[PDB]
């Protein structure tokens, strides 16, 4: 067995299914099968698994080596890693989290036209940048895979769910969880704002999830040399729950945590609308703008960030009523 699970919580241990993804996804009859495969894990457990190759799981490596080294600095070399234009950069709360945004330079035409959440990264030195990003270059490649089998297995419009996400708002959250010696919780029961989620931990352990309701807590435990996927809220808006938004919560085990939320994500420009073919026939006349989304919940979950501050000083929150914003 082994009993990762962290202490004083009540749960089922719960046994995932792991799946090979292609580098290449063409549309073949075995893309199909792993498609539909997979869609079926979705609604039974509500998570599953996926290897990782000997170069994805080196990018890992590496990556996970930057962030013990980042959360080994001091605390106020890390305090200092935040931007006034962009989300990205770091937070203290029991955990502690690096977020890494799209990293923009002040130059560029989006940061220049105050575009809110657009900036450059507050990254302490390029021996941070150098792993991180090529672990997000490597887990977007994974992330656009996966659609396109959700896109196989749901029978979609081919491009269906892969022409939102050119120039996506993926995001990455280096997370570090404490010991256990709030008061007793790392997060709690939430959902995922996004469209998929690719997670990632080392061998202490601490995630939960809920699987679907047929027609209690399941613990995660950590396998090595694999990383989960789960799906959030735009592909529950998206698919009318048939693929679900699995809710989830991470408690603190006896040691240290490290793990990485990856969230692949449609473009900030991009209009989301439901699928119609899955809402039986009606959808609904609701649409996401997912820059809309995103800003109105990182300017809502960090209220007292300077990042905040500056879009209703500036308000930025103008040039979203705009349709450059929009057009993607
Ligand atoms: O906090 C989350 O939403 C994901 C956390 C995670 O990936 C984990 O602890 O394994
Ligand atoms: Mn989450």
């Amino acid at each position: 067995l082994g009993s990762t699970m962290p202490p004083n919580y009540v749960a089922r241990v719960g046994q995932l299914k792991t799946f090979t993804l292609p580098e290449t996804a063409t549309g073949s009859p075995s893309d199909v099968e792993l498609g539909k495969a997979m869609i079926n894990a979705w609604r039974e457990d509500g998570i599953l698994q996926v290897s990782m190759s000997p170069r994805q799981q080196a990018l890992f490596e590496n990556a996970s080596a930057a962030s013990k080294r980042f959360f080994a600095m001091p605390p106020n070399q890390k305090a200092a890693c935040v931007d006034t234009q962009s989300y990205a950069g770091y937070i203290a709360s029991y955990s502690e989290i690096f977020t890494v945004t799209k990293d923009l330079p002040l130059d560029e035409p989006r940061v220049e036209a105050k575009w809110p959440c657009h900036g450059p990264c507050p990254w302490p030195d390029v021996d941070m940048r150098t792993p991180i990003q090529q672990y997000m270059d490597s887990l977007g490649k994974s992330g656009e895979t996966l659609l396109q089998m959700i896109e196989y297995g749901l029978s979609l419009h081919p491009d269906t769910l892969t022409s939102l996400t050119k120039d996506g708002w993926h995001h990455l959250r280096i997370l570090r969880f404490p010991q256990n010696n709030k008061k007793g919780r790392g997060i709690g029961s939430h959902t995922d704002y996004g469209l998929l989620v690719i997670a990632a931990q080392d061998e202490v352990g601490g995630l939960f999830i809920r699987p679907p309701a047929d027609d209690r807590w399941v613990y995660v435990p950590p396998v090595p040399g694999v990383f989960t996927v789960f799906p959030g809220d735009i592909m529950q808006f998206m698919t009318n729950s048939y693929l679900p938004s699995t809710p989830h919560k991470v408690g603190l085990n006896t040691r240290e945590r490290f793990a990485f939320a990856y969230f692949h994500e449609p473009s900030f420009q991009a209009v989301v609308s439901p699928v119609a073919k899955l809402y039986d026939g009606q959808p609904p006349v609701e649409k996401i703008h997912y820059g809309t989304h995103f800003t109105n919940m990182f300017m809502r979950n960090y209220p007292d960030r300077i990042t905040t501050e500056r879009i209703i000083k500036e308000d930025r929150l103008q040039l979203l009523d705009r349709p450059e914003l929009r057009t993607q």
